[PDB]
C-alpha cells in the first residue's frame, strides 16, 4: 500500500442553505505522498501547473483522484498545481469549491448547534493501494469570526474512516473497502436576530391581546380580539420562510400554538361568559377574574419548556 | 449479442421539486461485460482514470455509451474509471449526479405515496449487439431515513425492459429495439408539517366561525364573519405554494372548499334570518337552532369523504 | 445539391414558461443523406460515437452543423452518434435538449390554444449544396397525455420553407436561401385550474358584495363592501402572477373589472342614496330596488362576452 | 493597417431586465476582410466549420477576436463558420448570444422612450493594423413588431467610434487606440399594462377615498378613510417590483404620493374639524364644503404635472 | 526572483448583493515583466492570442497563473492574449469577469460607507521566485458615476502586501508566504430611495397615530390605533428584504422600534385611563394632557440617536 499525506486549508465557510440544507466551502487541497525517486532540472523541484499536468500524466505519472462525496454536483475546481521532488515524493495541490451538504437537525432552532462535514475519498483506490496517513487542518482566516448568521467556535475535530463498499464486491472481490478523511467544523448560531425581529413584537402582540381583557364594552372585545388572532395565525409561516417543511415544531412553533391556544381559549371564555349572561345585564366576575393568575400560568409553561428543553 | 452486467450505488436522493416534477439522484453507475481476453502488467489488472479512458478508445477500445431517458439536462457526471482485466472482462465505473423526472399523481396529497424511477438506455447499440442480462441495486445509505419531507419503505424494485424505438425504421429496419434498465425506489411522505402547520389553524378559524353563532348582535355576527370569510378565501393559494397549477382538488383543497360553502350558507342564513324580521323585532329560532345538528353534519362529510376515499 | 431526409423523434414537452415566452423540448435528431460509397470492416455499418467523430470530420468526413433557430442559449446536446454505411449514405444522430421559444397570444387566456413549434436550419450549406428532402415525425411518448397544464391534440403538423437571408449579399450574392424545417405541435390548455381556484372564490365574494344589499343599517352597508371592494381591488395582480406584464386584458381580467365596476356603482349609488336622505328619515326604495333586475343584467354581460368572444 | 467590413443580424431581442438593467440579443456575427490570395480545391470558396477553424489557424490563419464591451458574462457563442475564397478575402462567421447590459434612464417610466446599445471591439488589434470600414445592419425579423413590453420605432442608429486606452501605455506607448462599434436600437414602451392594471384601481379607491366625504357620521369618516389610507400607503413598493430601487420617483410614484397627500390632510381636515366641534353639537360646514373645488385642485396638480413635465 | 507589473482596468461594478455579499467587477488584467530576450518576426513584437498560448507554453514558455483569492465560483475569463518581445519582456492579457465577495458592516446603513475589495495571488510562485513590483489603476469609465444604488468617491487606494501560508510548510519549509496584491475601491450609498420610499409613509402612519390623540369616543381611540398597530408591526421585515437576517439594527429597525414603543405605551396609556374611570363617566385630564410634549420627546431621542451615532 501507498501512504499519503493530505493538509487541508479552509479559506471561507459562506451560503449557508437551511432550505436546501447546502453550504459552500472555499480552499485548497494539498496531498503530500512518496513515490520513486527521478531526475529534475537543478536541485531543485519542478513547478508543473495547469495544462501541463496532462502531458506527465500521460508520460507514466500516477497521479490519483481524490473525490469528495457528500458535495451537491462537481467541486468547481481552479487551477491546479503538480509538485515534483527528484528525491521521489509528489505533491498534488488544487483549489476546489464545494457546495456541501449534509443532515442537520432543528429541534431547538434559535439556539441551535450544527457541524459543517467534509468527506473526502479516491475514486478507485482502495487502502490496499493507497492509504491516507494523516491530515493536519489550517483553519485561520475563519478561526474565530462570525459567519453572516453563524459563529465559530475552537478548532476543527478530524478522523480518517474506512468504510466497506458493497456495490464493488462483482468486479473487485476482497479488496473493497475505502479510506475516508472526515472533517468537522463545528458551529452555533446567533439568537440574535429572531431575538429582536420576531419573539419582541410577537410578545406585544401577546400583551395587547391579554389588555383586551381591561375592556368594559362587549364590541371591544370581540373585534379586537378577532383581528388579533387572525394576524397571529398569519405568522404561522415564518419557520417554513427560513427552514424546509419540517415535520417537528420549533420555539417560534411551539410559542405561536402557545399564542394560539391563548387567543382560541380567550374568545371561547369570553362567548362562555356572555352565554352565562342569561339576560344581558348579569354581570359575571369569576370569568374575567383571571387577568393576572394566567400570565404567571402562561409564563409558567414557558419556563416549563425553558427548564426541561435546555 | 453482448451481456451487460450493471450494478447500480444510490448515495443519496434529495431536492424533490414537486412544482417543475424533478428530483435529484446521487451514485454511481458500474457497467461489468465481458469481452476478448488481452495483456496487461503484471497478473493485475489495470487502472485507467480519466482524461486517459479516451487514449485507450483511440486504441481502439469498445466503451458503448450508457445514456439516461427521464433526466432533465445532462448527467452531471464526475470521474469515470475504467477497468481492464487480462482475462477479457471490461469494467467501467463513473459517478454521475441526475436531475430526474417523471410522472406523478396528487389526489390524495397529504398522505400520498410515489416511486422514483431511473430509466436507462444505451445510446445506439440494440440488444442485438448490446443485452442487459442482470442488475443489482445498492441502497444502504438511504436504506430507512427520511429524505426532508419524505420517507422510504422496503428495498427497490427493478426490471430491464425491452421497448421498439419505430424512429431508427428509415435507418434500421427490423433491429430498432432497446435492452431498458427500470428501477423504482418507492417513497412516502410525512404527512406532519402540514398536520400541525395548515389543518390546525384552518380548525381553529372554523371553530371561530362557527362560534359566532353564539352572539346577540347584528352587527357582530356579520362584520367578524365577513372579515373571517375574506381571510378564509386568501389561503386559497396554499396548494399553489408547494404544487403546481393542478387540474384536481386535494384534502387541503376539498376541506377549504367545505369551509367556504360553511361561511357562506352561514351568511346567507344569516341574511335570510334578517329578512325574516319583518318588523325587526320578531326573533326567530329555528333559523340559529342548527348549532349543534351541522357541526355533527360537517363532520359527518369530512369522515364521509375519509371512508370513501380512503 | 445534395438531398437530406431528416426523421425527428420528441421524447417531452415541459418547463412551458409564459412569463418569459419559453418552453423545453426533449428528444432526438437524426438525419440520413447519401454520399461517395466507402469501405467499413465487415459488410456491417461502422459505428462511430462521440469523441470519435471528429477524428473522422479531421480524416476528410463532411458532416455539416444543422441548428436551430428558436432557441435560448445553446441546444444542450448529449451523446452524438455517427452512422457509416459502405454503400454511401451516411446517418448522424444526436440527442438536443433544447429551451425554445416563441411568440404566444393570450387573447383568451382560460381557454387559449397554442402550439409548440420547431425551426431548424443548416448553419452554412444553402439548398444549392445541402436539400431537405422530407421529415417524418415521431411522437408517440407524448401523443395523447396532458401536459402539466396543457393538453394535446392530435399529430405534428410539418413544413419544409425556403428562407432569405439577405445578410450574406456581400459575401455570397446569388445563392444566399436556407431550408428551414418547420414542425407544429398543437397545444390546448385545461380551464380546470382556474375554474376551481379562482373564478368561484370571486363568485362568493361577489355574492357577498351583492347580499350587502340586503342589510337595513349604514354602517353595515358601508364598511363591509368597502373592505370587499378593497380585497376584490387586491386581487388585481393574479394575471400578472402567471403571465407577463401583458398589454391586453383576459377573461380574468375583464371579470374582474367588472366586479370593480359592479362594487363602485353599489358604493356611489349608496352614497347617492343617502344623499337624497334630506332629512335622515326619508326613505328611498326606487334606488335599491335593483335587488333583481341588475343582477340579470350583470349576467347579461356576461353572456354577452361569452357568446361574442368565443 | 488592415480594413474590416462587419455586418450584423439581428435575430430577436428579449429578456429586458430593468431591476438588473440587462437585455438578451439573439443574431450572427459576420466579419469581412481581405487578405493575400490562396489557392482553394475548385474555383468555388472553402466551407471550415467549427472544430477545424482551430487547425486552419495552426496552420497560420490570422483570425482576430472582436469581443463585445458591454456584455455580462460571455457571450454565448454557438457555431462559427470561416469561409475562405482564393482572391483572398477571408469572412467569419458565428452565431452569438449576449445578455447586455447599458444604462437606463427611468424618469417618466410608463412612458419612457429607451434605446439598446451594441458594443464591439477587437480584443488586441489596434487601427494601425485592423480597422472596421463600415458596417451594414440587418434588422427585418424585428422591424416592427412588439417585444412583451416594449415596442420598436424605425432602423437601427450606428457609429463607429474610436476610443483611447490609457492602461496599454506601459505596454504600447502611442498606439493604443481601438476601433469601436456602436450599434444603436431605439425602443419605447407600451403605457398600456400599468394604465390598465394599477392606475385604475388606484383611481377608484381615491374617487372613494373621497367619496368618503358625503357621509353624515363620525366613524364612518374616520375608520373606512383609516383603512383606505392604510392599503394606499400599502402600494408604495410597487414601483420596487418593476424597477430598482431608483433614487429617483415616477409617475406612478409621484401619483401614489399625491394620493398620501390628499388623504393625510383630508384626515387631518376631519380631527380639525371635530376639535373645533367644542360642544360635539356645534356643526362647522366651511370645512367640509371642499367637495367641488379641491377635486379640480388635484386635477390640476396632475395636468400641471402632465403639462410640465411632457 | 522575478519582478511582475500588473496593471488593472476596470470596467464596470455591478450586481452588488448584500444578501449574500457579493458582487461583480468587470475588466481586464494585464501583467507585464521582464525575462530572457528571444527572436521575433520583424523587429515588431508577436501577438499570440487565444487557442495558442497554450502552444507556446507546450514549447517551454513559463507563464505564471494570478488567481483571485476573494471570489466565488471561478473568474469568468475570456479572451486572453499573450504579447512577446524579442528583447525579453513578457506581456499577458486576459479579461477576467468575477463574482467578488468580501466583509461588509451595515451599522448606520442608510447612510453607510463600504469598499469594494480585489485580492489578487499566484498560484504556486512565491516572492523569492516572483515579485510584484507594483501595479498602477485605471479606473476612468467609473470615475464619477453612480452604480444604480451606490456613489463612487475618489481614485482607487492601492496596498501590495505579503502574507504568509503556513499550509504549505510540510511541502516548502522557509518559502511559502505570497505576494498579494491589494485593491480599495470606495463607494458610498445613495440615502434618496429609503428617504422617499419608507420613512415618509412611515412618518404619516405615526403622525395619525398621534392624531388619534384628538379623538372624543373610545372605540374610534382603540380601533383605529389597533389596527394601525398591527400594520406597523407588519413593517418589521423590511431590512430582511434587501439585508440578510443581521444580528444588528439599523435607523429603520431603531425608528420602527421607536414607533413600536410609542403605539404600545399610547394604547396601555388609553386602557389604563379608562380603567381610572371608576365610574365610566369621571373623566381624566393629566393623561391625555400629554399631545405637545412627548412629540418634543420623542424627537428629542431621535435627535439624540442622531447626534451621538453620527
Ligand atoms: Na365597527
Ligand atoms: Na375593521
Amino acid at each position: 500500500p501507498v501512504d499519503v499525506s493530505v493538509s487541508i486549508f479552509i479559506n471561507k465557510i459562506y451560503g449557508v442553505n437551511t432550505l436546501e440544507q447546502t453550504y459552500k466551502v472555499d480552499g485548497y487541497i494539498v496531498a503530500q505522498w512518496t513515490g520513486k525517486p527521478r531526475k529534475t532540472p537543478g536541485d531543485k523541484p519542478l513547478i508543473v501547473e495547469n495544462t501541463q499536468i496532462e502531458r506527465w500524466i500521460n508520460n507514466g505519472l500516477w497521479v490519483p483522484a481524490l473525490e469528495f462525496i457528500n458535495v451537491v454536483g462537481s467541486p468547481d475546481t481552479g487551477n491546479k498545481r503538480l509538485m515534483l521532488f527528484p528525491d521521489g515524493r509528489v505533491i498534488y495541490n488544487a483549489r476546489f469549491l464545494g457546495s456541501f451538504s449534509n443532515d442537520m437537525d432543528f429541534r431547538l432552532f434559535p439556539f441551535d448547534r450544527q457541524q459543517f462535514v467534509l468527506e473526502l475519498e479516491p475514486f478507485s483506490y482502495n487502502n490496499q493501494q493507497l492509504r491516507f496517513s494523516d491530515i493536519q487542518v489550517y483553519t485561520e482566516n475563519i478561526d474565530n469570526e462570525e459567519i453572516d448568521e453563524w459563529w465559530i467556535r475552537g478548532k476543527a475535530s478530524t478522523h480518517i474512516s474506512d468504510i466497506r463498499y458493497d456495490h464493488l464486491s462483482s468486479v473487485q472481490p476482497n479488496q473493497n473497502e475505502f479510506s475516508r478523511i472526515t472533517v468537522r467544523i463545528d458551529a452555533v448560531r446567533n439568537p440574535s436576530y429572531y431575538l429582536w425581529s420576531f419573539i419582541l413584537p410577537l410578545g406585544l402582540i401577546i400583551a395587547a391581546s391579554w389588555s383586551v381583557f381591561w375592556l368594559e364594552s362587549f364590541s371591544e372585545r370581540l373585534q379586537t380580539s378577532f383581528t388579533l388572532m387572525l394576524t397571529v395565525v398569519a405568522y404561522a409561516f415564518y419557520t417554513s420562510n427560513i427552514l424546509g417543511r419540517l415535520p417537528y415544531t420549533t420555539y417560534i412553533d411551539q410559542m405561536i400554538i402557545a399564542g394560539y391556544g391563548s387567543i382560541f381559549a380567550a374568545i371561547l371564555l369570553i362567548i362562555f361568559a356572555h352565554h352565562r349572561q342569561a339576560n344581558g345585564v348579569e354581570d359575571d366576575l369569576l370569568i374575567q377574574r383571571s387577568r393576572l393568575a394566567f400570565p404567571l400560568g402562561f409564563l409558567a409553561i414557558g419556563c416549563v419548556l425553558v427548564i426541561r428543553f435546555f
